[PDB]
């Protein structure tokens, strides 16, 4: 893991990031669909083959030497609140399981269900502190992509508040 492991937050698409793995906000078919897992399928298209999975799972798969972990959080469009906070609190534990597994020292992570499946609720809060209790027992580096230059500073207040 990394000397002192870290949060940061960053404004950019996740497809261009410098940690040593990312997570796919996936659908659960491995279906190129849009937004993150658009940018994920037109960078690492061979991670595709077979990534099919269950909501509230992750699957790895390697493109290359790098590993892409399809991660499936619910459509709250389809979920009830209270099945949807379950089944997005388990994707979450899934990739922290995964980046340990992989022995990675960072990794790239979106907040999972607050897109096109956030059945057009704001669920930055309720995503990222599913993040914080499943990634906070890793010792990999955190680096979470987000677009909105508001949801920039109220992830970056958050991980601050802790500190
Ligand atoms: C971090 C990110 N990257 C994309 N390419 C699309 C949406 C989002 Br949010
Ligand atoms: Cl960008
Ligand atoms: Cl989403
Ligand atoms: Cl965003």
């Amino acid at each position: 893991g990394a000397m002192a492991p870290s949060y940061r937050v960053k404004r950019m698409d996740i497809a261009k990031n410098d940690e040593e793995c990312v997570v796919n906000a996936a659908n659960p078919r491995g279906l190129p669909g849009d937004g993150v897992c658009k940018a994920v399928y037109k960078k690492w298209p061979e991670s595709f083959k077979n990534s099919a999975t269950p909501v509230g799972t992750a699957k790895t798969v390697m493109c290359g030497t790098y590993p892409v972990i399809h991660a499936v959080g619910p459509n709250f469009s389809n979920y009830t609140e209270s099945e949807g906070d379950r089944e997005l609190a388990a994707a979450y534990r899934e990739v922290a399981k995964e980046v340990t597994r992989l022995g990675v020292n960072s990794v790239a992570i979106p907040l999972l269900s607050t897109g096109v499946y956030s059945g057009g609720k704001d669920r930055l809060t309720q995503s990222l502190n599913h993040l914080f209790t499943a990634m906070d027992s890793t010792d990999a580096d955190v680096v979470i992509y987000c677009r909105d230059k508001e949801w920039e500073k109220k992830i970056s207040e958050a991980i601050q508040m802790r500190t």
